[PDB]
């Protein structure tokens, strides 16, 4: 039974065309209009065997004998394999381990093996990884024991004469057994963050189909904004509802903050989109920081101008401002470039901006905000990012633009790849004309 | 400017009437639907102080100095304070601290510090607890060591003697830089989920709306599941959308997993919400495990039969014996009884359903899922949870139910205040009449 009368056995990503599949992934909505924008699609098969494959290889680079994850963003990245995505955030109850000749293990919710079985790559499903106080209560230290014995076996199979076992997060009980073990526990993040820095080029297919996707329910929302906003009733969480249901139609994931604001409630940056009721003649701002379609992040960040009245012109050179920051510091992008020297040479904001601006002036990102960061020359870190960009890598260029005691502030934001010779900005949405000064 | 003309200087749970208030929280559809329906407000001040105070006296309780917490939801027990949850359960850059003599601090993201500004309990808002790669890259070291020279002198002020420090979740540099200070480190999570467990009366209070607000969520997308589930077009992600838009617009947080499924895809459970085409007779099941609003956790499952035809008898018969399962579990309920009572006296599930019985027959509930977890008898760990229901317990009561390669299951649940003398479902929400065999 398919779920594409149009096509044969498989859908444009390789995937199985069967309504009735384990497997989920994006919609026949999202499908539809990736074919309509001319789109390729993703080889989900070619783009697992990238990811193993690259993570397997920066094991072997650094000497390790394995790499153990728990974050269920590097479990996706290792695996794609999903499963109560949110809730594994923090109920860590998910383990795979990667060996240094390729071997992957997965422990799994003991209920729902089945969840990973589509691919080959995961060479075995296990269950009891879980090592918090709600699943096991008072109990927690025994199994611990049963696992580090369990992931002290198969590296003694399979990557034989090492101790070095890289873990990105992992409970004190499972740290404890895992050095009971004999293992030296290495930094699981400084792997996965670089090497999940580097997109394949199905990845990168994978991404231009999320943000496309995210950029139609972006528009979806732009237009319920400006049809509804000043009606006396639509609040801020009823304008960022739009954007939720639109990213799930799509077969996208979750949203990671709740960063949309209207009004006075955009200075200072980082209020959270709640209950306020929006009004004519104000600025809406948001960041998208969506989870979206095959698991990929779309970081882009719009702001918005509704009303009767023109915006007031320091609202516009604000909004100006914001646009040449990000639009300079993109021309720095290409293969090569060290991350200090973007810190070093970026676009310089107003005196009166200053103290407000973002965390960064640029990060990387795929499957959610990754590294590298890339920070203003006032918080900068000598010897915390000194490495070259590369082709493939994927930056989100940030502006956020406010006055101290303002009460408004701008919010824009592009996500770039990295290309051979330089740049790429995948992101095509439009920036409002009122507030940059046209008509 | 109020944003409810209505009222005076204060909402009905005695926050500020202020349309531009930083402070987030249920939306004006929210409150006035609970109006109408007779639902009393919790006091969030009293609420607040009730948590604090509570997680305080546990500390006490357990000769430690202090309690550090990293896992969001520990966070917004002890502090009541969001920001950019889903992003935090990932990243860890935040922090709190309560020590023995209930002084609280909050790290927090370095440009909101503003955000827990409106809770007095919390004294000071710092910075820089994010020990992780992407926010410090090669630099996670240098920090951690300020942060934890910072924990030492906090603790040296505040439990002057106290060398224990628990603490639930903390990336491992923070966890040698803390030890190098001095601390011998604690499981946090035996004193959050313990100290969680018991509910005040405001976070009743506040528990009676989010249940309300979900289950007005919940029918608004069964209405939009039996008006256009099977039009050959109409996906599960399209259903569940609907729960995702309608808990946003009443001020609720997030869904934790994708437990919605349809048909055969029923069958194991625990598969995904997906690009499946839903059809006409068939079963659609789901967990609503909802962060609704005021931030709790409304976890309930229902399964409905939409079609023109009858369901078959064994889908009456599964739903008969899983509403069954619940109910003669759910009348175990009162002060005093032993959690392992509870499993060993629970409503036996026939043969052909013990394969695929979820995780566990009951589990607490507030803010997410939490401790008590109340296992069957056959995975039941003794010395686990040797622990009395108290009341101001809520329990989740549920039952999966379906045969090893059937082509259905039903999942039921509902949410279950512990009274002085007995207990409360709160649930309110329909079963399906076809289904029970009563229509
Ligand atoms: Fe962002
Ligand atoms: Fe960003
Ligand atoms: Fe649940
Ligand atoms: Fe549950």
């Amino acid at each position: 039974r398919k779920i594409d009368p149009s096509r044969g056995a498989t859908l444009g990503d390789g995937t199985p065309n069967d309504n009735d599949r384990i497997e989920i992934g994006p919609t026949q909505l999202a499908f539809s209009e990736w074919a309509a924008a001319g789109l390729q699609l993703p080889n989900l098969d070619r783009m697992r065997e990238y990811r193993w494959k690259r993570l397997t290889q920066a094991i072997v680079d650094r000497g390790y004998g394995g790499l153990l994850m728990f974050d269920p963003l590097n479990i996706r990245y290792a695996t794609d394999s999903t499963n109560m995505q949110l809730w594994n955030t923090h109920n860590p109850f998910r383990a795979v381990l990667l060996c240094a000749d390729g071997y992957m293990v997965i422990w799994d919710y003991k209920n729902s093996p089945f969840l990973s079985k589509f691919n080959p790559l995961v060479r075995e499903q296990r269950s009891g990884a879980d090592l918090f106080y709600f699943d096991r209560g008072d109990k927690v230290d025994v199994q611990a024991d049963v696992f580090a014995n369990e992931v002290r076996v198969l590296m003694q199979d399979h990557a034989p004469g090492h101790t070095r076992l890289a873990v990105d997060k992992i409970m004190l009980h499972g740290l404890r057994a895992l050095e009971a073990q004999g293992f030296e526990i290495m930094e699981g993040e400084e792997v996965t963050e670089k090497t999940r820095a580097i997109k394949g080029p199905d990845e990168i297919l994978a991404m231009r189909c999320a943000s496309h996707a995210c950029e139609t329910a972006v528009a979806e929302m732009e237009k319920f904004a400006r049809a509804h906003v000043g009606d006396g009733k639509t609040s801020e969480d009823d304008i960022w509802a739009v954007l939720h249901a639109e990213n799930i139609k799509r077969g996208g994931e979750w949203i990671e903050t709740r960063l949309l604001a209207s009004g006075p409630r955009t200075n200072p940056w980082f209020q959270e989109c709640g209950p306020r009721i929006t009004q004519k003649n104000e600025i809406i701002a948001f960041d998208t920081d969506l989870i979206g379609s095959y698991g990929i992040c779309v970081d882009i960040s719009r702001t918005w101008w509704i009303g009767d009245q023109k915006p007031r012109p320091d609202m516009v050179y604000a909004m100006q401002h914001a646009h040449e920051h990000i639009m300079t510091n993109m021309e720095m992008l290409k293969p090569g470039v060290m991350i200090p020297d973007l810190t070093a040479n970026c676009h310089r904001l107003d005196d009166k901006f200053q103290a407000q601006k973002a965390g960064c002036l640029m990060h990387g990102v795929g499957l959610c905000d990754e590294w590298p960061l890339v920070a203003y020359p006032d918080k900068a870190v000598p010897g915390s990012y000194d490495y070259p960009l590369e082709p493939g890598m994927v930056l989100c260029v940030e502006a956020a633009v406010g006055e101290v005691g303002g009460d408004f502030s701008i919010k824009l934001e592009d996500q770039v790849l990295i290309t051979e010779d330089g740049y790429e900005n995948l992101t095509t949405y439009p920036f409002d004309a009122a507030l940059m000064g046209l008509a």
